[PDB]
């Protein structure tokens, strides 16, 4: 039926915007496609591990898949599995997978937890519209705080095993003139130093991440969601999926909406309309819904712009293969914690996360998720005959990415007489993964698609709210990018709407 205000997903901008809606006193119902990750499982755990995925793991999948970058130690555990609503999916387009989670927090369950401010110059280059100052002063320091962020101990972080593969590439890319940074972070680092100490279950410290962490990580059910919910304004849906969006006769939105249960059966098909309408679905998702709105003519007043814009973050992955003398460990912490800063907004900025292996014994291996600036933008299109949005990315597309991510760990390789590994990402030698995403950025751009506070263009009291705002690249992890700019947008779309 009707309430005020509906938020479809329940990610970053879902859930700013829902617990500020319910401060304010407006009902608000939160519709989110996948579960509440609350049940304990056949282990007696929420979320499967690394090395034991089990249905959990995927996003309707009949099989589990090794992280990337780790097929070569973990394709041994996995497993045929039915599909089910679990809680990672990987979204395959022509030549692009996105990653994204599927759940109540979207992919606050399945991150990395790398909480990082973008750079003011760069902030300032890709949304010129925006007062900077604001940001800055004001809703970038609110993000933080919400969202939990810490910082790692550092003597703890010197000195314990859990972080030897980080400081053996802090090494490295110190002899090539490249310094790393602490990366903040909402894992709770008092924790994880419990956890090395055998005082708490681990989490981090038991390869547990991009399945969800059981202990340890501030996911957004734990932060705004559960703020949100004490409002006593704000209730969620999960297993509805919003199919259709239109312009009610008399006034407001309404929504077809698909329940099903977590085997993905068809349970019910309802209609909800509202007064207030915030997609919080995600790059892939909010885009896929307006373009889809567009071209079956439900919302037809919505501009060219809708579905443009989408870039990957430069995403790039890439490993070296280090000396004999310089071993990562066996026992790496499933979070990061340093990265290296070589980010100067020119093209051949890079900013890479040193990032962990799952193996779990010694493999040599240091591998890296790199964050570069590639102008080329994909676009999704409407796909009538399968009613679904395709991203018109090609793999040539990310060439600059590759380029910029090679230029930097050349360097490193040069400096250290290392090589890469080419046998990572598939058999056929390839040192760079660069057709996945884990950082989609786009399709409803700010300014663009939307005016500068994600009001969307022909429309009045609809909103987009998350990272289909950014145009593509923030130089950095983007959720506290995203978690900031819906807090400027639904605290100047309450003043001025509601
Ligand atoms: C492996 C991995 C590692 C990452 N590591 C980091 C990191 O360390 N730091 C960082 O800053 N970022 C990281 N990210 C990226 C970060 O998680 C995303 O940028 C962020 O979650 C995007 O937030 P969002 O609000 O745009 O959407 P999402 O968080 O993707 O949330 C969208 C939500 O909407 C739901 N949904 C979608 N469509 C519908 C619909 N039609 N109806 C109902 N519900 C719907 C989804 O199921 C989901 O729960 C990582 C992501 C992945 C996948």
């Amino acid at each position: 039926g009707y309430v005020p205000a509906v938020v479809i997903g329940t990610g970053y901008g879902a859930a700013v915007s829902a617990l500020r809606l319910g401060e304010a006193g407006v009902q608000t119902l939160m519709l989110e496609m996948g579960q509440l990750w609350n049940q304990p499982g056949p282990d007696g755990n929420i979320f499967c591990g690394m090395l034991n995925p089990d249905k959990r793991s995927s996003w309707f999948k009949n099989r589990t898949e090794a992280p990337l970058g780790s097929f070569l130690w973990l394709d041994v555990v996995n497993r045929n599995i039915d599909p089910y609503a679990g809680v990672l999916d990987r979204v395959n387009y022509d030549q692009m997978s996105v990653y994204v989670g599927r759940g109540v927090g979207g992919g606050s369950l399945v991150n990395g937890g790398m909480a990082v401010e973008p750079k003011r110059s760069y902030f300032e280059e890709i949304l010129p519209r925006v007062d900077s100052s604001e940001m800055y002063d004001r809703y970038f320091p609110r993000a933080n705080s919400m969202l939990r962020v810490n910082h790692i101990d550092t003597k703890w972080f010197e000195d314990t095993e859990w972080y030897k593969f980080a400081r053996v590439s802090r090494e490295q890319a110190g002899k090539a003139g490249l310094g790393t940074v602490f990366v903040p972070n909402v894992y709770d680092f008092g924790y994880m130093q419990r956890e090395a100490a055998g005082e708490v279950p681990k989490s981090a410290l038991a390869t547990e991440v991009i399945y969800g962490n059981n202990h340890g990580k501030q996911s957004l059910d734990k932060t705004y969601l559960a703020a949100a919910l004490g409002t006593g304004k704000v209730t969620i849906q999960t297993l509805h999926q919003v199919k259709t969006i239109r312009q009610t006769k008399d006034g407001g939105y309404a929504l077809t909406v698909e329940q099903k249960d977590t085997d993905g059966k068809l349970l019910a098909t309802k209609e909800i309309s509202c007064r207030y309408l915030f997609l919080g679905a995600g790059s892939l998702g909010s885009t896929e819904l307006l373009v889809r709105a567009r071209d079956t003519g439900t919302l037809p007043n919505l501009n060219s712009e809708v579905g443009a814009g989408w870039g990957p973050n430069g995403n790039i992955m890439t490993a070296r293969a280090n000396h004999m003398w310089n071993p990562t460990g066996a026992h790496q912490s499933s979070i990061p914690a340093l990265g290296i800063d070589a980010w100067d907004n020119s093209d051949s900025s890079v900013f890479a996360e040193i990032a962990p292996m799952p193996a779990g014994l010694e493999t040599w291996v240091s591998l890296y998720l790199a964050i570069t600036k590639n102008p080329q933008r994909g676009t999704f299109v409407y796909d009538a005959a399968t009613d679904r949005a395709k991203l018109n990315w090609t793999r040539d597309q990310n060439a600059p990415a590759v380029n910029a991510a090679k230029a930097l760990f050349d360097r490193i390789n040069k400096a250290n007489g290392t090589i890469y590994r080419y046998d990572l990402f598939g058999t056929q030698l390839k040192a760079f993964a660069d057709d996945f995403c884990y950082h989609p950025l786009g399709g409803c751009v700010l300014g663009k698609a939307t005016d500068d506070y994600g009001r969307v263009a022909g429309y009045k009291n609809l909103y987009v709210t998350d990272g289909s705002l950014i145009p593509g690249s923030v130089g950095v992890d983007p959720f506290v990018t995203i978690t900031a700019l819906a807090e400027r947008n639904v605290e100047r779309i309450i003043k001025q709407d509601v």
